[PDB]
C-alpha cells in the first residue's frame, strides 16, 4: 500500500459543505464529495460527476449529464444509492433553507433563488435548478456568467441525497464521518479533534483509477514543535516537510539536504490584515478604560490612521519570521486579487490597478503591486500620514497612544514571532507614544471563538485580524465582493454584519464600495469588467481597510511526492486540496528534478489551456 503522511492544523467546525464557507470544512470535503466538474493537473475545468454539459446560446441555461456509474457510499464504503440529478436540487434547496454562509455564490445568480431565500416566494419549484431526469440537471441563471462552470467547484453546488439528509436531520454534516455520504475519491476513516484526519481510498469511486495513494494520514500540528516536520520526514514517517530557516536546526538541515530544498510557487490565496470597525467583545485586551476603547474605535475609522499603519508595516520583516532573511519576500502579496489573476488586453490585473492608483493621491505615486516585494513600507510616509490622523483624531478627544489588540495562539511559535515583528515595526516607525500593538496570546479555544470560528461580528475580540480569502470562482468579484455591506463573506471579520450598512460602514465608505461593486458586476465584456474591478481594488488599497500581507506558497519543503502529479486549480476546491491524482515515491526529490518538472508543467499548462479553450465551444447548445 502507498500512503501519504503529513500534518494538519485546523479542525473543522463541521462537515456541512452546503452550509459552511470556511476552508477548514471544504479542504476536507474536497476529498469526500464530488460536484459536477473538477480540475486536472493544469487548472483546466474537466468532467467530474458530469460527463457532459451544454450552455444555451443566450448563456442562461446550463444542462449537465451525470455519469451513470457514480454512487453515494457510507463512511464504511457500503453503497447507499446512485448519484442522481435530484441530489443537486436537494443540495441547493438545503443550502438556501439553512442560510448557507456561501449563499453569495448562487443567490444572485440562479433564477428565483433570491426570492425563495428572502421569502418573496415559498415554493422551490420556481428556483432555477431542475432534475429533468435522473441523469440531467439543469440550472437557469438570471444573467450570463462566463465563470459559472468554475462555481461548480465550490461545495455549495455539490449534491446531497435527500433521503439521507432527511434521515439525519440536525445530525447531517456534523464533525463525524457518519454525518455525510461519500461520492468522491476517499472515505473518511478517522476525524479526531486535535489528533488526526485520515482518508482511505474508496475502491468503488467512479474515478478510482486516478487515486494513487491508498491512505492519507494527517497528524495534528499545533505550531509548538516546528522541527518535528523535518524530523519525522527524515525518520521516514512524513511524506513531505515544510522547512523553517530560522530554526537552530536549519544549518544542519540545509547541509544534509543541500540538493533537495524545493520552493513552491505563490498561489491565489491572499492574506491581509484588517481592522475591527465596530468592536463589541473585550475579553482579550490590554485596554483598561472606556476612553482607551473609544479612542481605538475612532482611530480605526480614520483613513489617515489606517494608511499610517499600512505604511509602517514592514512586510519583509514579517515574512522573515517564517521564511528567514533570504526567503523573507518570497511570500509577499500586495493585493487581494493576485496581480496575475486575470489579464486585460494582455496587461496583468495588478498593473491595471497600479495605473488606477494615480487618481487616489500622492501617497501612492509609483506603487508596484508585483508579488514578492514590499511596496508599502515607508517610514517617512507613515509618519506624515499619522501626523494628519492625529490632528483629526485629537479634535474628537481621542487619547494617544492608540492600543490595537492582535491575537495569536499560545502554541504557535512562528505565529508569535510574526505578530511580534508587526508590533516592533509599527511601534518603531510611529512611536509607542502614538500606537501600541498589544499581543494577546490565547488558548486554541479562545483563539478560535474570538476569531475564525466566531459566529457573529459581536464575538470578534481583537482590533486587528489576519485572515485570507481563497477564490471560489474565476472572476475578480470572488475577492472584492467579500467586503460588500449586503452579503460580504468577510464582513463579520471587520466587525460588521451583512445587511445593516450601519454608521461605521458609512464612515469608512463601504457603502460607496458596495455600489461600485454593483456597477462593475453589470459589465459583461471581460476587458471592461476587469478594468472596473481594478478601480475597485485600487479604491480598497487606498482605503487601507485591508493591509495586504502574504499568500500561500513561496515556502521551502522536502518532498517524496511526485512533482506536478496532483490537480491544480486557480479557484475552487478541487486542486491542491484534493489528494486525488497525487503520487508518492521512494526518492527524495532533488531541486534540479523539481525545476525540470516545473518547466515542463509550465509549458504544458499553456498548451493544455489552449486546447481547453477550443473544447469549450463544442458545448454551446
Amino acid at each position: 500500500s502507498k500512503t501519504y503522511n503529513y500534518v494538519y492544523s485546523s479542525d473543522p467546525s463541521s462537515l456541512n459543505y452546503l452550509a459552511e464557507n470556511r476552508a477548514a470544512t471544504s479542504d476536507i470535503v474536497a476529498n469526500l464529495v464530488d460536484g459536477l466538474l473538477e480540475n486536472d493537473q493544469y487548472g483546466n475545468i474537466i468532467p467530474s460527476l458530469a460527463e457532459d454539459w451544454t450552455v444555451s446560446q443566450d448563456g442562461l441555461t446550463y444542462t449537465y449529464k451525470l455519469r451513470k456509474d457514480a454512487k453515494w457510499f457510507t463512511s464504511e464504503g457500503e453503497e447507499y444509492a446512485p448519484v442522481t440529478a435530484q441530489d443537486f436540487v436537494t443540495g441547493l434547496q438545503y443550502a438556501a433553507d439553512k442560510k448557507s454562509e456561501a449563499l453569495y455564490l448562487v443567490q444572485d445568480s440562479v433564477a428565483g433563488l433570491d426570492d425563495y431565500i428572502t421569502g418573496k416566494t415559498s415554493d422551490f419549484s420556481t428556483v432555477g435548478v431542475k432534475a429533468l431526469d435522473d441523469q440531467t440537471v439543469q440550472y437557469t441563471l438570471v444573467k450570463p456568467e462566463l465563470y459559472w462552470n468554475s462555481k461548480t467547484l465550490a461545495t455549495i453546488l455539490f449534491p446531497v441525497n435527500a433521503d439521507f439528509l432527511k434521515s439525519k436531520g440536525d445530525d447531517f454534516g456534523k464533525a463525524d464521518p457518519s454525518s455525510i455520504l461519500y461520492n468522491g475519491p476517499f472515505l473518511m476513516k478517522a476525524l479526531v479533534s486535535k489528533s488526526a484526519i485520515e482518508y482511505k481510498k474508496n475502491p468503488n469511486y467512479w474515478d478510482a483509477k486516478n487515486v494513487f495513494v491508498d491512505d492519507v494520514k494527517l497528524t495534528y500540528y499545533d505550531g509548538s514543535d516546528q522541527e518535528s516536520l523535518e524530523r519525522n520526514f527524515t525518520a521516514g514517517a512524513y511524506t513531505t516537510a515544510r522547512l523553517f530557516p530560522n530554526s537552530s536546526s536549519y544549518e544542519g538541515i540545509k547541509e544534509k539536504y543541500k540538493n533537495n530544498i524545493i520552493y513552491s510557487m505563490q498561489n491565489s490565496t491572499s492574506y491581509f490584515f484588517n481592522f475591527n470597525l465596530d468592536r463589541k467583545s473585550y475579553n482579550y485586551t490590554s485596554k483598561t478604560s472606556d476612553i482607551e476603547k473609544k479612542s481605538t474605535q475612532e482611530a480605526v475609522l480614520n483613513k489617515n490612521f489606517r494608511q499610517a499603519i499600512n505604511f509602517a508595516f514592514d512586510r519583509t520583516s514579517y515574512g522573515a519570521q517564517s521564511e528567514g532573511k533570504e526567503g523573507a519576500t518570497k511570500i509577499l502579496r500586495n493585493l487581494v486579487v493576485p496581480p496575475n489573476f486575470v489579464s486585460i488586453k494582455g496587461k496583468d490585473f495588478g498593473e491595471v490597478v497600479a495605473s488606477k492608483m494615480v487618481n487616489y493621491g500622492k501617497e501612492w505615486q509609483g506603487i508596484n503591486f508585483a508579488d514578492g516585494q514590499d511596496p508599502y513600507y515607508n517610514p517617512e510616509k507613515a509618519k506624515a500620514k499619522f501626523a494628519e490622523a492625529k490632528k483629526e483624531l485629537e479634535a474628537k478627544g481621542v487619547q494617544f497612544p492608540i492600543h490595537l489588540d492582535k491575537t495569536v495562539e499560545v502554541t504557535d511559535k512562528v505565529g508569535i514571532q510574526g505578530v511580534s515583528s508587526i508590533k516592533q515595526s509599527i511601534e518603531s516607525v510611529l512611536g509607542s507614544d502614538n500606537v501600541v500593538i498589544d499581543i494577546q496570546q490565547l488558548t486554541s479555544d479562545e483563539f478560535d471563538s474570538s476569531g475564525y470560528f466566531a459566529q457573529t461580528a459581536a464575538q470578534k475580540d481583537y482590533d486587528l485580524y489576519h485572515g485570507g480569502w481563497g477564490p471560489d470562482y474565476q472572476d475578480p468579484s470572488t475577492y472584492l465582493d467579500i467586503f460588500n455591506t449586503n452579503s460580504g463573506g468577510f464582513l463579520q471579520n471587520l466587525g460588521l454584519e451583512p445587511g445593516e450598512a450601519n454608521d461605521k460602514a458609512k464612515a469608512v465608505g463601504l457603502d460607496v464600495y458596495t455600489q461600485m461593486l454593483e456597477e462593475a458586476n453589470k459589465e459583461q465584456d471581460p476587458a471592461k469588467r476587469y478594468e472596473k474591478y481594478a478601480d475597485i481594488q485600487a479604491w480598497l488599497i487606498d482605503s487601507s481597510l485591508v493591509l495586504p500581507s502574504v499568500s500561500r506558497g513561496g515556502t521551502p519543503s522536502l518532498r517524496r511526492t511526485v512533482p506536478f502529479a496532483a490537480a491544480y486549480g486557480l479557484t475552487g476546491t478541487k486542486g491542491v486540496e484534493s489528494y486525488k491524482y497525487l503520487k508518492v515515491q521512494d526518492k527524495i526529490v532533488t531541486t534540479d528534478e523539481y525545476a525540470k518538472a516545473r518547466e515542463k508543467w509550465l509549458k504544458e499548462k499553456e498548451e493544455s489551456n489552449k486546447k481547453a479553450q477550443e473544447e469549450l465551444a463544442k458545448h454551446v447548445k
